[PDB]
């Protein structure tokens, strides 16, 4: 049973579209495919759905890019739908606009900048190799449970100086953050609230212990960056460390599954990567263009007209980042991975002040994964008649990816 809200007076009927971000029409055929259905050749750049509490959806790449770049007009004070979940959401600095956002992003960048990330390459590689060598000779694996949900999680927990045995409870919190349970805005609000509380509970003692700490881990490094010449307050720290865990554990995991499904169905593309190692390295960004997973929102700051549509202060606009990288108006044949594509522009990492702090880590993880995978499992296919199971929400997910190959 679908929960509908009535449209507010300023939304005209001709812009209404019944789109459910948490269970997209056509989702069974794929998350990206399902979002692509929304983007028909004549659909308005902004449409409004009565589902998920009622909100706008930007349907074209340049709107998504522009909105992300314009925090003075589109605020991060709510970035989740439904509104109830967005209001309960308590992560730092994603809830902040500049200038409040700025010193916290600086602190994060101390830990996640490209030069710091580069130092991590061999640890990441070691982790990838160990996992791959566990099944490489077997000739088959369930990629989701045996790799994609394992590799990035071990990478991040090691980097964060946390026990790997916490992976399960943290993954469960992550699920209810990005894909909250419930068939009602209030239910989803409550699911998110409880998940966000679980993160704060887990994170509090770690913060207490590592303040002024000597540890070399990501959390200690970032925690002890001063904010305006003072220790980071408790309220902000809780939201900050929770966000690190959330990004580190429930992004790359999902990205990898979508990517691998595609690769397993395009052996020519895999062959190219194999034969030209530089095509692989330089081609990773094209993968990020093609396999966006995040759909989040911004809060309309003032009554305005935007791309010919009237918006009211407080309106939420969902930004399905897949609709930038896959916009046929930005990229010819957007659904094909072309490793040589010169223009790979996308909003997979969003834009503006909040542009993904973890993007260097994400790029390295994927680059290393592909290098060590192809070295040991050069050819592979999706099992005959296998059907991956897809989930849509603030972050997309996919499971059931049985791969098969002839051991080399
Ligand atoms: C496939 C990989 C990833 C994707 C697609 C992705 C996507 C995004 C997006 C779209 C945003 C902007 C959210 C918004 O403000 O509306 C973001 C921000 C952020 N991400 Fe990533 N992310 C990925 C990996 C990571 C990783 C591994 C981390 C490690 C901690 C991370 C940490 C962060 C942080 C801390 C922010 C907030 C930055 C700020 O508000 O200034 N991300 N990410
Ligand atoms: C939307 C995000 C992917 C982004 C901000 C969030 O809350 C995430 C779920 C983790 C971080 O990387």
């Amino acid at each position: 049973q679908k929960h509908r809200v009535a449209p507010p007076p300023h939304v005209p009927g001709h812009l209404i579209r019944e789109i459910d971000a948490y269970d997209l029409d056509g989702l069974e055929q794929g998350f990206h495919e399902a979002w692509k259905r929304v983007q028909q050749p004549d659909t308005p750049p902004l449409v409004w759905t009565p589902f998920t509490g009622g909100h706008w959806i930007a349907t074209r790449g340049t709107l998504i890019d522009e909105i992300y770049r314009s925090p003075e007009r589109f605020s991060s004070r709510v970035i989740w739908v439904p509104r109830e979940a967005g209001e309960a959401y308590d992560m730092v600095p994603t809830k902040l606009d500049p200038p409040e956002h700025t010193p916290y992003r600086k602190a994060i960048d101390k830990g996640l900048n490209l030069a710091e990330i580069r130092k991590l390459e061999d640890q990441i590689r070691t982790i990838a190799v160990e996992i791959i060598e566990g099944f490489a000779d077997r000739g088959h694996c369930e990629f989701g449970s045996e790799f994609s949900t394992v590799f990035p999680v071990r990478v991040f927990l090691a980097l964060a100086g946390l026990p790997v045995e916490d992976a399960t409870k943290l993954g469960l919190l992550a699920n209810e953050m990005t894909r909250p349970s419930g068939n009602t805005p209030e239910e989803q609000g409550r699911s998110l609230e409880a998940a966000n509380k679980g993160f704060f509970e887990y994170v509090a003692p770690i913060i207490a212990a590592r303040r002024g700490g000597s540890g070399t881990d990501l959390i200690t490094r970032i925690l002890n960056v001063e904010i305006d010449g003072k220790p980071m307050p408790d309220d902000r720290a809780l939201g900050l460390v929770s966000l690190l865990l959330l990004g580190g554990l429930d992004t790359v995991v999902n990205f990898l599954g979508f990517m691998m499904i595609y690769l397993s169905r395009h052996p020519e593309t895999v062959a190219e990567m194999r034969r030209e190692p530089l095509k692989l390295q330089r081609g990773v960004e094209e993968l990020f263009r093609r396999f966006a997973v995040v759909s989040d929102a911004r809060y309309v700051v003032s009554d305005m007209e935007f791309h010919g549509t009237m918006l009211k202060e407080g309106d939420l606009i969902l930004l399905p980042t897949a609709l930038h990288g896959l916009d046929d108006r930005h990229h010819d044949d957007p659904m094909t991975v072309d490793l040589s594509r010169r223009d790979v522009t996308h909003s997979t990492f969003a834009q503006g002040p909040h542009r993904c702090a973890g993007m260097h880590l994400a790029r390295l993880e994927v680059t290393v994964m592909l290098q060590e995978w192809l070295a040991r499992i050069p050819e592979f296919r999706l099992k005959d008649r296998a059907v991956p199971i897809y989930h849509s929400g603030i972050v997309a997910a996919v499971e059931n990816i049985p791969l098969e190959w002839e051991p080399q």
